[PDB]
């Protein structure tokens, strides 16, 4: 889509070559902001094929407050398996963090609750936040949360939300995220009684690996199509309800797949 | 400043009418970014009389871990009267989070101290940041952070910093966040022999209160001048060791201030 190419170009026009973590090198520039108003149609990018399925398992993951990927596995979904231990263990990660904060003296803070009721109960609230940066446990993490801070909102019956992600792989990783979050905004508005609202994303360290110039370079040559739309075929009774199988795509027709090496 | 004077426009356009916990009302739009790049100037707000003082008390009083208004009320610096109890206690806001944030197991997190390792020895890393929201102990703060969570950012040997703030009281606030963290930067700039970059600013609820309209309009009709700039006379051996007099900020000529009630 415009929003996401359009960040590709940037980067590729003012980004500066930076030595990472992987060892695999980047072009990142820092700090960035795009919107997309999701009555315009589901955000996912069709200037190359994306397997919305993966997607909606790993949302699912999170929303039982799962860190093993054994639950992936049972449904084919291997984001995990170049980080997970033995045990399948990636330690307490996002949904630990989302259905399970643990406080000092005992406690364990259901954050997805805790929305859900302000949304319900006093929508107007500035502090309906999800934190999965808890510094208390980022060393225990196999790793450090690359979307890290959401945002709530709502205004004249909408719902919106915005996402920082502290760190982002703009060609493998930004549309997993941006369909990811996209997707959490339809569920909540479902059963908040709210219409879908904008999804803004803001962005920390955005780049680019080297080795996906060659393939940015390819989809930025093609051209945009239509934004599908999101099909839910049925409202749960909970948030914590929802199921593979609820989820539909219509209207999707994107250009072929793009394939390239992760960075461990 | 250019950037603040077309936020505060936005709002105004763009802005929708909300009401927030505190009866006043207000209108707002979801999700901003702003840029600053520090080597242009200290962006402390001309359009209206601004002073350094507060702010710096603050920032000293954060980076000491300090949440009892005595330091502030000492210099006479009220911003945190309203909320505090019968002892000046505000519970465990921003400091106890930047110097000593709690892990469930008994110890405590110097995200600041941390923060300053990784610019000196990982500065490619996309992990450096600093954040107050400990959802575990947002329920025993008298208030809840605004600039709930910040990043730090290295490039061709400059120092750029990124703040979400959840909540921003664009006529009040604003001026008082921006040069703030500009403050962090420069300090945490000179603790490792960096030079200050970007100052990236983006919001959650950017709202304008509704008893702020006026002094609004007045400060739209006047052309921003010149940014000033900050000098910092001493370099302490510890980005905890700053003390008031180590500031000093040179060029500023604002139009007159302007007044403007907090709400409460
Ligand atoms: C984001 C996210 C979830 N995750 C988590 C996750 C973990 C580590 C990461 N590390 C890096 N450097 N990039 C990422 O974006 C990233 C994302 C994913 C991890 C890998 C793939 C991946 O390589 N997909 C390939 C192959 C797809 C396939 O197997 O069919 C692709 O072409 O998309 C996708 C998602
Ligand atoms: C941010 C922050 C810290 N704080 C914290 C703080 C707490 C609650 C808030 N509540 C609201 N509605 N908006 C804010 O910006 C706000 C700020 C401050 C609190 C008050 C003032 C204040 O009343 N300033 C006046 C007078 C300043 C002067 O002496 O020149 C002003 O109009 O500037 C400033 C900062
Ligand atoms: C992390 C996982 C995700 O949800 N989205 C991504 O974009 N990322 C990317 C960012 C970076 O390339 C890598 C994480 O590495 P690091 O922790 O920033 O060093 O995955
Ligand atoms: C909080 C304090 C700060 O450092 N900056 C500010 O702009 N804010 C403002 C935001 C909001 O108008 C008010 C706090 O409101 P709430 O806690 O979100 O209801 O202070």
């Amino acid at each position: 889509m415009k929003q996401y190419l359009e960040l590709m170009q940037k980067v590729l026009d003012e980004g500066t070559q930076k030595n990472d973590r992987t060892g695999t090198g980047t072009l990142s520039i820092f700090g960035h902001q795009m919107r997309f108003n999701l009555q315009d149609g589901f955000p996912l990018v069709t200037t190359k094929r994306c397997h919305l399925r993966s997607i909606i398992h790993e949302l699912l993951w999170f929303l039982q407050g799962d860190t093993n990927i054994a639950y992936l596995h049972e449904n084919n979904v291997t984001i995990g398996d170049e980080w997970a231990d033995e045990n399948g263990d990636l330690g307490p990660v996002y949904g630990k963090q989302w259905r399970a904060w643990p406080t000092p003296d005992g406690r364990h803070i259901d954050q997805i609750t805790t929305v859900l009721n302000q949304l319900k109960n006093d929508p107007d609230s500035r502090r309906i936040i999800v934190s999965a940066w808890n510094v208390g446990e980022l060393d225990k993490m196999a790793l450090a949360p690359c979307h890290a801070f959401f945002q709530f909102y709502v205004a004249d019956g909408k719902l919106s939300c915005q996402l920082y992600q502290r760190s982002c792989d703009v060609f493998l990783g930004l549309p997993f995220n941006i369909a990811s979050y996209a997707l959490l905004v339809h569920m909540m508005a479902q059963q908040c009684d709210l219409e879908v609202g904008d999804f803004v994303w803001t962005g920390g360290d955005t780049h680019l690996y080297s080795n996906h110039m060659d393939q940015t370079h390819l989809q930025l040559s093609r051209e945009p199509r239509p934004l599908p739309k999101l099909i839910i075929k049925r409202k749960p009774e909970s948030i914590f309800d929802y199921r593979f199988e609820d989820f539909e795509i219509e209207g999707y027709d994107p250009h072929p797949g793009i394939k390239a090496p992760v960075a461990i």
